[PDB]
């Protein structure tokens, strides 16, 4: 019905609006910070550095942006066999880190359709995971419901009880044990790791943070695929989350 | 069943080693090529201006992609953060879009960012089902009066929908993107594939260039072409899904 869908749209706008204001009040004093210190370190370099003019500098900057972009560091590989796999992964999972992507119209053209493909593809062994998972949880779930049934609970309390069950065992193997792994191996902060894990498990990627990007870090050749492997079970697990949070949303909704 | 769960992840680890493959040989060549030209820009910057040494060289160059990471640019009054620009990237979570161009560098502002996309992918869930079923009533009651045609038939309908669509949503919106942000024909539709699939590698962000001072009319209107745009690829991603499962 469009006098639901219209009804959606402004409590979507309205959580969009109330969004961007929480996220400025956040953002914005460290985004004007951060400004004024590139603009101070310009100024200073061309003070210090006569022979330098500011046109000179610019293209220097430029050229170092250009290079980061195309994923090499201006200071001081991405497609090798098994960094080249976790890209391609990236695509099909939908999450899209961005941190290296195609510069060449060719690979720009092979990832158009490896996208249109692909993405339907991983849709099956995802189903298939979620499937398999809800087979695993569901057994130990219902060995629990069993014993409250006895105990005269109420059939309100004991789906409320299970949800949190759940939630709470899923937390902890996809979401808490793997963020102190990230914290250890990785070197992040706390909050950083758990930041990672919800950037990634959602399918957002936003690429600030990604496991096995560093160049001081010389990890063994296992982590990139575990990592990716993680990816595969711990996304199945997030769908079933967010689909419970909307399952409850439509609760709310009636 | 686990005997076919273990069948498609075959096909995908497969998928996987021949898309990393296809990707090096497409890229790996451009890569070294770039490694080699900033090695040279470096040396050839280090030459022309003697008054700089090597580390001082360095430090500026660490400065601007620190100022990059926060999403300020280095070269050159504009903001990211704005009621506008801001109001973008809270639909760029909740889309799973996710360009990265721009993200919270904030203690609280990346706890506010994890507790936003749990409940806020799920809100935006119903409005693409929502979007989803009323463009299903748009297009489904067009190709009816076509179908009735015809009749005085599935295959000929699902072409007649990729394609019409695909001229309003994909076609229209990077002809616009190639004006409006200055981009090629091939980068234009690049960024509406990797934007309407969610990928959102952020490479290119519609609404990101420091130059290009354009109104309040444009960063809304592209979230608004997210917003029916995702609801078509949706339904073309699970067209290919249903004709890869008769496949199957
Ligand atoms: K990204
Ligand atoms: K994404
Ligand atoms: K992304
Ligand atoms: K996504």
């Amino acid at each position: 019905k469009w006098k639901t869908v219209v009804a959606i749209f402004v409590v979507v706008v309205v959580y969009l609006v109330t969004g961007g204001l929480v996220f400025r009040a956040l953002e914005q004093p460290f985004e004007s910070s951060q400004k004024n210190t590139i603009a101070l370190e310009k100024a200073e370099f061309l003070r210090d550095h006569v022979c330098v003019s500011p046109q000179e500098l610019e293209t220097l900057i430029q050229h170092a942006l250009d290079a980061d972009n195309a994923g090499v560091s201006p200071i001081g590989s991405h497609w090798d066999l098994g960094s080249a796999f976790f890209f391609a992964g990236t695509v099909i999972t939908t999450i899209g880190y961005g941190n290296i992507a195609p510069s060449t119209e060719g690979g720009k053209i092979f990832c158009i359709l490896y996208a249109i493909f692909g993405i339907p593809l991983f849709g099956f062994l995802l189903a298939g995971i979620g499937d398999q998972l809800g087979t695993i949880f569901g057994k130990s779930i219902a060995r629990v419901e069993k014993v409250f049934r006895k105990k005269q609970v109420s059939q309100t309390k004991i789906r409320v009880i299970s949800t949190i069950l759940f939630i709470l065992a899923g937390c902890i193997v996809f979401v808490t044990i793997p963020a102190v792994i990230f914290k250890y191996i990785e070197g992040w902060t706390a909050l950083e790791s758990i930041y990672f894990v919800v950037v990634t498990l959602t399918t957002v990627g936003f690429g600030d943070f990604v496991a096995g990007g560093n160049a001081g870090i010389n990890y063994r050749e296992w982590y990139k695929p575990l990592v990716w492997f993680w990816i595969l079970v711990g996304l199945a697990y997030f769908a079933a989350v967010l689909s419970m949070i909307g399952d409850w949303l439509r609760v709310l909704s009636k």
